[PDB]
DNA sequence: CACGTACGCGCTGTCCCCCGCGTTTTAACCGCCAAGGGGATTACTCCCTAGTCTCCAGGCACGTGTCAGATATATACATCC
């Protein structure tokens, strides 16, 4: 946990464990700019995902 | 036994759906109360009811005579050539 890399889809290739950085990039950024872009969305949601 | 033709089987394409693998979730499992009821035994008491016995009588089985419905003729009236 301190050799965490700050990488990019080109910057990686094709290593193991590709599949959880499309899981987390799907999901969280998803969800965040749905939570984020919806008219829907009060204050305390926000606040509280933050 | 002869004929003939329909279908079992082999081959090929194709597409689709199941399998393998990785990742994420989630509930099975084990260990915990908290009290209470169900049920398996041990012992005891009581009483109802089913076995046992005796005697008898009618239900069942067999046999036989009849009897009413179904079937097959006997004779008479109507009818075609």
């Amino acid at each position: 946990h301190l050799h965490n890399t700050w990488e990019t889809y080109e910057s990686i290739g094709q290593v193991r464990g590709l599949k959880r950085l499309d899981n987390y990039c799907k999901q969280f950024i998803i969800e965040d700019q749905q939570v984020r872009l919806d008219p829907y969305v009060t204050a305390e949601d926000i606040e509280i995902m933050d």
